[PDB]
RNA sequence: CGGAACUGAGGCCAUGAUUAAGAGGGACGGCCGGGGGCAUUCGUAUUGCGCCGCUAGAGGUGAAAUUCUUGGACCGGCGCA
């Protein structure tokens, strides 16, 4: 029962937290607070090489 | 009689001081300014430290490595110095 609240039109918000920069990029998704955390991923988790 | 030193009272002179620098000094009035010294309050950032969460990479390069990494890095969160 993740968020129950069962309307089909009640959106539930989240914040995603881009860090952009060179050499990397990060998409780490949160709640409104920024103190619990859903799936943190970067760029290099992806591709094989270091300078891609 | 001359010229010496000294002391007293008087009338006379149209009776005596050049102006105030587009030279300068000082005074006075209202302002002006990241001018100078002393004490005072504020700011985000950085670095470290503590606690919480999820997860394998993070840095840095033209490209790499030295280096940090499940003994929990980098990211996010609240605090403190």
């Amino acid at each position: 029962s993740l968020g129950p609240q069962v309307a089909e039109g009640e959106n539930v918000f989240g914040v995603c937290h881009i860090f952009a920069s060179f050499n990397d990029t990060f998409v780490h998704v949160t709640d409104l607070s920024g103190k619990e955390t859903i799936c943190r991923v970067t760029g290099g988790m992806k591709v094989k090489a270091d300078r891609d």
